[PDB]
């Protein structure tokens, strides 16, 4: 291992994950990484800071490249350039085009259960969740394709958020899949937008399929959302990018992020995502070893130990959705049990709606000590209910 | 001097003061400054990155703590630390403002000239601006009170969007001017928005009169907007804080800008902005002296060189307002050639609406050097105009 997978690094004081902890709780719940940073993403933050001074920043074709030529290593598809277009970050950017896109009141379909986010951007928008959930049979989900698609068929569903790969399920949608919902979309005039933010994050050897990559009877319809925030530990850099084929969508949804204040990068945010995209690719690949190795881990543990609970199979993400079912007891509940009774934090599936309530979401993004601490909390949390 | 006025700050190709230029063209439009910031906020940086992790963060009290203590110290006016509300820029607060508290159509008020943002957040959200006019007499500006209150008393205006100090013409209002206006508003229903950017400007004796001091008849009707990013050369950094002593009115605001994306600091937003607002007292007493020493050149240089022109005195900012109206040349027209002819680049006055088509914009945030220069070719191309 050429990179740090080992040390936590030591936050300050408003970490979400860490601030204000009781001693020996252990964080894994929020999605954000126990690792360093790639240090070339480094090198790049601290070269910038050598200017010293911090005014008004274009975002130069150099952003774009980046993003094509990562896209192109890493996933087999290069986006056009001039398809790209900086946002301040991908949940910000789908609130933008909420509200460009649709007009208050119409809906906006999702797949439950989803990242929570989602429902709060819809809503607080003055838009409609509508669902076609997601179908669990035998510990794994699967889609409804007919009702999906007489809800993308309703004239009031003007828009769906697609998670590829999805959060929490931790699922990389196939190729055809992709390419059905998008063909979907475009046949009743629906905007898929894609949310892609975990897709350099797959850990099989199969592979993110983006929007942008469907064929152009459906390409004219699709917005891909990317950022290096999930796939680097970089959530609080505000670095995104929305990849929209069309022209004309693409030029809109650019104006409805200047209007939102979330068009223009700060200080870091160019050279810290190109230097990411240019030079992150070796620290990725090593990345995806640890996590492989931690989920290999929770996988065989948990299938000895604990066999009242479920790790779904996933092959995306480094968060870990876990059927908590045969328990008998609500998420939160349990949730809220185990971290008084081990200081183990883990997110309960309530927030992420559709059955979420029989699940828990657990993030793997950490030493392989945290790892083997948080399974054996987890197991001494499920026995000790039996008591 | 303890600390840098005199060498420009060297960028990286992606700025848009200094990218993109031509050969010894000299930038003095838009309003960031050509001085390295503060080496106590530089410092709260470069130690943050060295967490080498950047998840989720808080806004810490301290956050609002450091916003109170420096509008004490600095303007004799502690607003109520639960009163503040963190957003990510003025400009995109105003916007999420604009959007949350009017409807489409709606009317909202400024005084023409005023920064050419306010048309864009207004006109761009589908508001309507009215202006009450300045009246510009003598070489200065003053209020028509009875045309303000009158629109004001119109039921389709229903938000005045006051810059105090205002911009362009570089005033900051008096204590009996602030009153009267919240007042009018107050009376009226109306919320005033009170964009206090440049309030740590103020080169005279005089200090700003924020918006929330007034007293409680109208102090429900009022939101401050502050920010380091102009006081500090921070345009990039992203942080920003309302002050809204109504607390349904901040509630709704601060839901407005989680909304938006940009209730949410990202990586350096918060160590930063607590380092300016708690140690750069003594940078800022530098910095307003080496500003009235370029303001005092030249005033004087332009006075024995270029009498067509007139510098408006100002009390605030360190944007000069200057009366081009002898020159017989539309500003827009005037700037070009300027261009053209000596490479100095400086804002026409014509974006700021109101009598800005005979002015110009100069920026005089830059080493003395640098002044020099461009007033020589200010009046070259001045001398040009008449060979
Ligand atoms: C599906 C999904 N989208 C978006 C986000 C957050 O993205 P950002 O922080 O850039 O807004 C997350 C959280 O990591 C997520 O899981
Ligand atoms: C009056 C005024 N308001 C707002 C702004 C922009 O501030 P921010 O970048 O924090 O949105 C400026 C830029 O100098 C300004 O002059």
């Amino acid at each position: 291992k050429q990179y740090d997978f080992t040390h936590v690094p030591k936050r300050q004081g408003n970490s979400i994950k860490w601030g204000g902890l009781k001693e020996k709780e252990l964080p894994m719940w929020i999605a954000e990484m126990d690792f360093r940073i790639a240090p070339e993403i480094m090198t790049s933050m601290e070269e910038k800071l050598k200017v010293a001074a911090f005014g008004y920043e274009s975002v130069p074709a150099e952003y774009y490249k980046a993003v094509a030529d990562w896209e192109e290593i890493e996933h087999r598809a290069r986006p056009k350039e001039d398809w790209c277009v900086f946002a301040s970050g991908v949940v910000p950017a789908i609130s933008a085009m909420v509200r460009q896109f649709t007009s208050p009141g119409d809906q906006i379909l999702v797949q439950e259960p989803v990242y929570n986010m989602f429902y709060s951007v819809i809503e607080g928008n003055g838009r409609r969740v509508i669902s076609s959930d997601l179908i669990y049979e035998n510990s794994k989900y699967s889609v409804n394709w007919a009702d999906l698609e007489e809800k993308l068929a309703t004239p009031s569903v003007r828009m769906m958020v697609f998670c590829n790969p999805h959060n929490p399920i931790g699922y990389a949608w196939s190729e055809e899949e992709v390419k059905r919902i998008a063909e979907l979309c475009a046949k009743h005039q629906v905007l898929l937008i894609s949310d892609e933010i975990h897709g350099d994050l797959v850990l099989t050897d199969e592979d993110i399929t983006p929007a942008f990559t469907v064929d152009w009877d459906a390409k004219n319809w699709v917005v891909s959302l990317i950022s290096p925030s999930k796939t680097f530990n970089l959530a609080a850099l505000h670095a995104a990018c929305a990849i929209i084929p069309n022209p004309d969508l693409r030029a809109r949804a650019e104006e409805s992020f200047f209007l939102a204040g979330i068009g223009e990068p700060n200080l870091l945010a160019i050279p810290a995502a190109i230097a990411a995209y240019e030079e992150g690719h070796n620290w990725l690949r090593e990345l995806k070893q640890v996590l492989r190795d931690n989920f290999a881990y929770a996988r065989e543990f948990l299938a000895k130990e604990v066999p009242e609970v479920k790790v779904l199979d996933s092959n995306a993400s480094y968060l870990a959705w876990v059927d908590i079912s045969a328990l008998g007891m609500n998420a939160e509940d349990f949730c809220k049990y185990l971290r008084e009774k081990t200081g183990l934090i883990i997110s309960a599936g309530n927030g992420y709606r559709g059955n979420g309530h029989e699940f828990v979401r657990i993030n793997l993004a950490c030493p392989k000590e945290l790892v083997i601490d948080g399974m054996q909390r987890l197991k001494q949390g499920v026995l000790n209910l039996n008591n």
